[PDB]
C-alpha cells in the first residue's frame, strides 16, 4: 500500500499539532490505551502497579515513556513511508524484549485516533482520519513484516 502526498500531508498537519504538546498527547495516549485495554498495562514493569486513571497521570515514568513511543512514532511518520531503517530497532526490541503482539500495535493505533479526534476535530475531519488510519496501517503491515523476519510474527 502506498500513501498520496495528499494523504501525508493531512497526517503531517495534524501531527504538527500534536507536537506542541508532546507530554500532554502522550498520557492521553498511553492512559486511552490502558483504560480500553487493561492488559496491555501488564507489559509495563515500571508502572503495571497503577490502579487509577488518577494514578496513572501522576506517573512520571508513563509521561516519559509516552513521549518516547511518539516521538519515534513521529520519526517514522515523516519519513512519509521511506522508514525501513527506523522500524528496524523497534521490530527488535517490541518482538523480541518486550514481545507485544500485533493486536497491541492495534489498539494504540486506536488510541491515536480517539484522541486526536477529541483534541484537533478541526483538523481530523473525516479525510484526514483516513489518512491517519491508512498511515498507521501501513506503519503496522510493515511492522508486522519484520516480526516474521526476526522469528515472533504474532
Ligand atoms: C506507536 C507504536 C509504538 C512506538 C512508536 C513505540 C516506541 C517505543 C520506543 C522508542 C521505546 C524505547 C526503545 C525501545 O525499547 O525500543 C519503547 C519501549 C517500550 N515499548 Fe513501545 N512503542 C509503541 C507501542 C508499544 C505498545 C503498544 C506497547 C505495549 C502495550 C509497547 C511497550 C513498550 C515497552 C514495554 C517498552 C519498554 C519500556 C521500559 O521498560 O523502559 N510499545 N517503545
Amino acid at each position: 500500500m502506498v500513501l498520496s502526498e495528499g494523504e501525508w500531508q493531512l497526517v503531517l498537519h495534524v501531527w504538527a499539532k500534536v507536537e506542541a504538546d508532546v507530554a500532554g498527547h502522550g498520557q492521553d495516549i498511553l492512559i486511552r490505551l490502558f483504560k480500553s485495554h487493561p492488559e496491555t498495562l501488564e507489559k509495563f514493569d515500571r508502572f503495571k502497579h497503577l490502579k487509577t486513571e488518577a494514578e496513572m497521570k501522576a506517573s512520571e515514568d508513563l509521561k516519559k515513556d509516552g513521549v518516547t513511543a511518539l516521538t519515534a512514532l513521529g520519526a517514522i511518520l515523516k519519513k512519509k513511508g521511506h522508514h525501513e531503517a527506523e522500524l528496524k530497532p523497534l521490530a527488535q526490541s517490541h518482538a523480541t524484549k518486550h514481545k507485544i503482539p500485533i493486536k497491541y500495535l492495534e489498539f494504540i493505533s486506536e488510541a491515536i485516533i480517539h484522541v486526536l479526534h477529541s483534541r484537533h476535530p478541526g483538523n481530523f475531519g473525516a479525510d484526514a482520519q483516513g489518512a491517519m488510519n491508512k498511515a498507521l496501517e501501513l506503519f503496522r503491515k510493515d511492522i508486522a513484516a519484520k516480526y516474521k523476519e526476526l522469528g515472533y510474527q504474532g
